[PDB]
């Protein structure tokens, strides 16, 4: 039951490279593609720039009448002719370090001001950010598609043509995320009231839930400044619920327009998130999706990696970043719709050596398709370029198509998954282990996250202590979900939204990370999981309130817990691990009743608790840990122990990591050194041993018949 | 003209090792001093924590009657038997992942509320930040000293013991930084109106300065909150000076007790300031000794280099520290108190090979010593360390002793630097561009930086465009010095305050990065510079204001420049280059009468002009770029090759940076590969070498 991409009934790894025709001399798309398709490649994938074609408003040019490389039609020909299928990406946002992140200048200067994304005192964030519902904003996104999309259906896959999918826009409120300010417009404030009178009806609904005391829904104003009280932070978390309605508006508008057209093949979006070299923030993104992703089935989202280099310090993004997806989009494959070739920064390098250690890394951590971003260096036409006139860097080609080093990287990896694809495609890695995402802890981009210009949300004003953004990034990201792949345990992500008790019970662990706050529906599937015969890991709090702060203590009362929060030192004591460092002086002590106390305070007093409910088990933790020291990689490894789960491997140095993949006919074993060191180990299979040697961020991988 | 460390009248590299006696089992000490000298190293440091000998009030353990790791007594004596000197480090504050940062618990329960550092409401900052002139804490701290420092003073190498050098106290205003909070407790902000009576005498001169409405200095209060006007700018700036001023009088204090019991040894203070793995904040806490540095030439201020791994990510900031520190303070040699070895924390690891590369690097980057910091792991003792039970990771030996893969690469690096010693400590880089380092803009941890979570500075509330953090963080430090760098030009920093003239003339450039603001003795020094014959490189504006924001337009007039501030696309053209990025959509339009237009907006606006002044030559750039594209390194080359500047060599990779290091007789080469891919190349001065990734190779020639 692995989800993989198929051609002609068969398991297919796409594999697809990134080529602008619009920044390359046309009389070497060919070249550029040819040697493309040589390392194995079998798609293509190129953004189609409004701002090129419009050259000026209702002129249009996709033949090179005014330039040669806006002949959009030959690089499709040319496409087909060298048996590549092809990715198109019309926009209207390309991004793309394209100026005015691709939009036409003369649309900027002919928008109305109300076309804008507006701050809340009604000043433009950004001369090239857009409100994306604005009506002179579609009027001319419209306009656009009305001239590319007649050319995109005409050259689909059904009509013998290249083209397989299209993305629509591009990486949708990345712009919001990076300017680092929210969408205050005046079409979104009105369809934001219109949501609220539509979610609670009556002002007395909405007062009881919030605790505010509005004579009207008039007097209701969309939330602006910092959280100081629970009305505030019930306002701003129906607010942040309000945004993932309005991204699905906008896709929903596009893809009606676009299936007008005839329209048939595939339709994608981008996940944005990764910066400096880690992707701790994604998450945050791709719940902003969760509108879009529950209402378009047939939308397929894949990820956008920018690892800039390979180590120890950015490992764990990968993984956690697929798992994640994988959690959030069950039913299609796990992709890269961009996928690190070279670098969009000259300052910031990208070594041939590391990536293709990260693309090993990728069919290890479950990736299914990836598209090479960017495979052809280009040159930015007529000023064209947002930041310097050379598109990408150490790339597989250069502009001129020359193969830089990046070259023989891609063709090796791209080799070995050519070979390979039939069975590895079909194989799973072995999880046990199932951790819980929650998204609303998530929802937070308005008020919490590392691009937000003002901290907006500071709980310790609301009597909370535990920040679901710390939380979240700490104790999950960065803590649990690092510390497992750094020990070897394979886990899968689950989303707990609508979760159906039957996809958790074949795990012999569900780890849930939780703050104070918890909706009654997740409250009770976690009761029911454990009363089940579910192994439940719950830490560092019971939960004793719901998602707008109202008392809601189902899953204490259903686990028989009694506690109180007391100061203390942050080091605890667990599983007879002394000096475990802890995030907060706050933690819950426990009643000892029916269960055995297995964490302490220095004290003594009772943080944590193991006991058996109906024919389930439950050990819960009333502090946070996370991985900042070596005693909370053996607190994860005794918390692991507890169900007798043991890894796949004996590997005698444990700073090597690994993931074994099988299926009925064949055994991958991946060996991945994220470490600057030149490593001589031995291993064997937990149920003589081989000896292996491995160079500093490089890899091995054993293939085994049956 | 070289500064060194001296031995037997020879220039000596000083390699001390960090290992923490009270962090270790007695029975293995001797084995720790031992294998510390096994690998060359010629000195041993440590703490002297105060809660670990004084255990009780008026109860000090000295000799392990109490725990067998309190015989510093015979610590000290194996020091001695096994051929080391000994740097030691008594606090009061030690830091060191240490309970309370080395305060002792029963101190810190018995403290009244107003020995501890206050928030603007009088509440307690923290538990164990006490207030550093705070009377009880300075008696409790001379009560230490009175115990510790009759020990030191017997063990000095003037007594044939091994005490070479005394730390003072620990990275003086680090939780101030940290925190981004500063100390209102009441004896603090007595001393800060002090300081405003002594500077302005009067209310009317404050008055006139900062534009303030105040009836006598009693209105005054201490400045807080966000900087809304800008007499709140002109207040937080004093606040800085203050603090300057605040540090300086608790470092003579504990230097003034020190010398009381006889110890004539150096003494020594750390600068903290790198954080995940690179440096652009150090040069702002290198700026909070400014007062210190002025005032007490006999103190050795080194660096704490905390850079976590070896790449082009993180190459320029070592080098870019030890030119701000060797500005700011030309008669001691530039050292490292701390120098990494293994790592503080688990999770974030320090290789081997990339600490080795390093390690060279630092050679040369003009390092004239360095302390490994940490030699040796430690445990600690009952439950004193902050964190859990393991003080670092992956060092050169473990808390047992045992030898790890660290130890092996300090003991050839090691090697190398004895056998070079004698030459290479005498060895200079030829610099013939110079590059202002202006404190000024550097003042600001209270108001601005990479660790102050809500910014209290927001320049466009004060009608400013150029932001003084973003420029010295983006323009200079992670810009023109790593573009420099990068390029392989050797550059020198020279403090601006006080600077001589002659000094300057010895450069064939002299960059300035400047704000909108800068002081009227700098504006006069650089009119000076260019009208002498100087090369004046500015950017990416002529100031037209003072400290305190006040009409100030010395260098402009002087340069007979007039401008408009205009808005326009932010690229540029400039020497002939397309598409020059610029942080700022604000740019200087210049008038070009007897000027020559070298730079252009989209609409060929003219932002950047030269100029013949008296003997000297004048460039001016009305915009601000770093290094975030390859078009900024080819700026920097042209703007450099405008005076005929050369590299020493050249190389055929453009991406293996190189170091040229000679004296009258002898010339070192270090090649440094920051690339993750084995590079080979040629050289030639202005022949064929392989390095690994992340690695060295240093060749000698005979001049
Ligand atoms: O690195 C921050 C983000 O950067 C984005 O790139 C940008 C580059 C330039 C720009 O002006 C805005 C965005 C990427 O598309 C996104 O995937 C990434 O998360
Ligand atoms: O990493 C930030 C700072 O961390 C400092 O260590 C501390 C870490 C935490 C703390 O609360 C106080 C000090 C280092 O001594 C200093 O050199 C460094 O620049
Ligand atoms: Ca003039």
């Amino acid at each position: 039951s692995e989800k993989y991409f198929v051609k002609n009934g068969q398991p297919h790894f796409l594999i697809s490279g990134e080529v602008h025709y619009f920044r390359i001399n046309p009389k070497l798309w060919r070249n550029h593609l040819q040697l493309l398709k040589q390392t194995g490649a079998d798609t293509v994938s190129t953004y189609i720039p409004w701002d090129w074609h419009e050259i000026e408003e209702d002129d249009f040019d996709f033949e090179g009448k005014t330039h040669p490389a806006r002949n959009l039609i030959r690089f499709i020909k040319l496409c087909k002719e060298e048996n590549l299928d092809l990715i198109v990406k019309p926009g209207p946002y390309i991004l793309a370090e394209y100026e005015n992140q691709g939009l036409p200048s003369w649309l900027l200067k002919k928008l109305s001001k109300n076309a804008f994304a507006l701050d809340e005192n009604g000043n433009v964030i950004s001369p090239d950010l857009v409100s994306y519902l604005s009506d002179e904003f579609l009027e001319y996104t419209f306009k656009w598609y009305d001239k590319v999309m007649p050319i995109i259906s005409k050259h689909q896959k059904e009509h013998y043509g290249p083209i397989t999918m299209m993305q629509l826009c591009n990486e949708i409120g990345v712009f919001q995320w990076l300017s680092g300010k929210s969408d205050y417009n005046p079409k979104v404030i009105n369809l934001y009231k219109e949501f609220i009178i539509q979610r609670y009806k009556t002002i007395e609904k909405l007062n009881s839930v919030y605790s505010t005391n509005y004579n009207s829904f008039d007097d209701l104003k969309a939330p602006s400044g910092k959280i100081k009280l629970r009305s505030d932070y019930c306002a701003y978390f129906d607010f942040h619920l309000f945004f993932r309605e309005y991204y699905n508006k906008y896709i929903s508008i596009l893809k009606n327009k676009i299936r007008s057209f005839g329209i048939n093949i595939k339709l994608t979006h981008n996940i944005p998130g990764w910066i400096y070299g880690n992707a701790s923030e994604l998450p945050m993104l791709i719940s902003t999706y969760s509108e879009i992703m529950k209402n378009h089935p047939d939308i397929i989202f894949g990820l956008d990696h920018i690892p800039e280099f390979v180590s120890f310090r950015n490992a764990h993004s990968d993984l956690a970043c697929n798992k994640i997806l994988e959690a959030m989009q069950p039913e299609a494959p796990v992709w890269a719709a961009e996928f690190q070739a070279g670098t969009r920064e000259h300052h910031v390098k990208a070594y041939a050596k590391d990536l293709e250690t990260f693309y090993i890394a990728s069919l290890a951590h479950g990736i299914k398709g990836f598209n090479y971003y960017m495979f052809s260096q280009g040159i930015n036409p007529e000023g064209k370029g947002f930041y310097g006139k050379t598109f990408y860097f150490q790339t597989a080609l250069d502009a001129a198509s020359n193969k830089l080093a990046l070259y023989d990287s891609i063709k090796k990896v791209n080799r070995f998954i050519r070979k390979e694809q039939k069975d590895l495609l079909r194989t799973n890695v072995n999880s046990e282990i199932c951790v819980g995402f929650y998204k609303p802890y998530f929802f937070t981009e308005l008020i919490s996250s590392q691009l937000l210009k003002e901290k907006k949300l500071n709980v310790e004003e609301l009597g909370l202590y535990i920040d679901p953004r710390f939380l979240r990034e700490e104790i999950l990201f960065n803590g649990l979900l690092r510390g497992l792949q750094t020990l070897n345990y394979n886990y899968d992500v689950v989303d707990l939204e609508n979760c159906d008790l039957k996809s958790l019970t074949a795990y012999k662990q569900l780890w849930i990370t939780s703050a104070e706050f918890m909706d009654a529906e997740t409250q009770n599937l976690l009761s029911e999981f454990v009363l089940n015969g579910g192994n439940l890991i719950l830490y560092p709090a019971v939960p004793t309130l719901d998602n707008y702060l109202n008392r809601c203590e189902i899953l204490k009362n259903n686990f028989g817990i009694e506690f109180i929060t007391k100061d203390s030192s942050h080091k605890v004591s667990a599983f007879g691990i002394e000096d475990v460092f802890t995030a907060f002086s706050k933690k819950q002590i426990y009643n000892d009743t029916n269960s055995k106390p297995i964490a302490f305070t220095q004290e003594n007093e009772i943080c944590g608790i193991r006991k058996k409910i109906g024919k389930g088990e439950l050990t819960i933790l009333g502090f946070a840990f996370g991985y900042t020291s070596d005693e909370h990689l053996e607190l994860i490894d005794k918390l692991v122990k507890l169900n007798k789960i043991k890894r796949e491997l004996f590997v005698s140095d444990k700073d090597i990591q690994f993931v074994v993949r099988e299926n009925n006919k064949s055994r991958y074993i991946f060996f991945l050194n994220y470490h600057n060191e030149r490593k001589t180990f031995n291993y064997r299979k937990s149920s003589k041993s081989e000896e292996i040697s491995i160079a500093p961020f490089s890899y091995k991988v054993i293939k085994e018949n049956k």
